[PDB]
């Protein structure tokens, strides 16, 4: 998992350290880091970034944090220093304006808080739905399920299923119906019940009449979303920013959720798309089970692309 994110940037690391062991050699009982021992191992690192799925903008920006971090500092003659300043960069690059806690703004939140989804098909939206919805009763919530994925035949009923897996209501009126009147109603339905939250599973797909953006500006009007998630395929690399970016100019993203990290063999796209839309990833998937969801956290990342 980002075993190809974990090999360039190990590469790196192990090449500035050779360059160093030169001067070390030249030879005092400290030894500086040189531009010129960089650039040149920064210039391969932007050709394996960018073959890792990185995008451009985040390749420069690294480059940036890594060489500040690097040139200049004193060593001892006779790694761990090195791969620290890298570290280092990777933690600001997935660093974001704001940051969220879930639990807490919606305990502090005026009931009920109502969550938006947005994402193409096959992105595993409905089953990260499923897998949050599970997570916030876990955690003393009450929830409740709106299907507003109303034209692609089966939805609903497939949504259905997992909400009783996990034993949480589903608000919905039926195929063909108007998917924001449907969260209305779901979020009518939890003001009278008493709910804490309303969660909004959402078309992935343009039809014959109707243009997914379109469609999810119209559900972002009538529902007033206290938050605004999309959900990503880590597997679909770099694709999956371009696609953040079309839902951002149409309703704005307050969070980000990938999933299959399971299978993600690359990282790139993970590492990328925090800093690109500027919202923070919240949760990943990483399985096919309702616990395979797992809260977000820089530190379980950078654990996982170095030690
Ligand atoms: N391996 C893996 N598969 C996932 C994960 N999340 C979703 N999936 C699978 O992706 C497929 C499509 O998911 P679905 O929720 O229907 O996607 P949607 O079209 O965006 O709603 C399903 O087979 C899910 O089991 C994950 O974290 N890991
Ligand atoms: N689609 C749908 N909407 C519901 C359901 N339950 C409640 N609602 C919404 O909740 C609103 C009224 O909530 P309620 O206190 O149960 O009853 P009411 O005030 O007499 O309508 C209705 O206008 C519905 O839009 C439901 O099971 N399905």
């Amino acid at each position: 998992m980002f075993g190809k994110l974990r090999e360039k940037l190990k590469s790196f690391v192990k090449r500035v350290e050779e360059e160093v062991e030169k001067e070390e050699e030249e030879v005092i009982l400290t030894v500086e880091i040189k531009e010129k021992d960089v650039d040149k191992a920064l210039d391969e690192l932007e050709i394996d970034l960018l073959e890792a799925d990185v995008a451009l903008e985040v390749v420069d920006a690294l480059r940036e944090k890594i060489k500040q971090k690097l040139v200049g500092k004193k060593v001892r003659i006779g790694g761990k220093i090195i791969e620290e300043a890298v570290k280092e960069a990777v933690s600001e690059i997935l660093e974001t304006s704001r940051r969220i806690d879930l639990i807490e703004e919606i305990r502090k939140a005026e009931k009920p808080y109502v969550i938006m989804f947005v994402g193409f098909n096959g992105s595993g939206k409905t089953t990260t739905i499923a897998k949050l919805a599970n997570w916030l009763k876990n955690h003393g919530f009450s929830v409740v399920i709106a299907a507003s994925d109303t034209f692609r035949a089966g939805a609903i009923e497939q949504l259905e299923e997992h909400a009783k897996r996990i034993g949480v209501k589903v608000i919905k009126h039926s195929y063909g119906a108007d998917p924001a009147a449907v969260a209305y109603d779901a979020i009518q339905h939890a003001k009278a019940r008493g709910i804490d939250v309303v969660l909004i599973d959402t078309a992935g797909r343009s039809e014959t009449n109707r243009n997914l953006m379109d469609e999810m500006k119209k559900i972002a009007r009538v529902t007033k979303p206290n938050l605004v998630i999309f959900v990503g395929d880590a597997l679909a690399g770099n694709a999956i920013v371009e696609q953040a970016r079309q839902f951002n100019e149409a309703v704005k993203i307050d969070g980000i959720i990938l999933t299959k990290l399971d299978a993600d063999a690359r990282g790139g796209a993970a590492l990328s798309i925090s800093y690109v839309i500027d919202a923070p990833i919240l949760f990943v998937g990483v399985g096919q089970g309702y616990d395979d969801l797992r809260p977000f956290e820089k530190e379980w990342f950078l654990e996982r692309i170095f030690g």
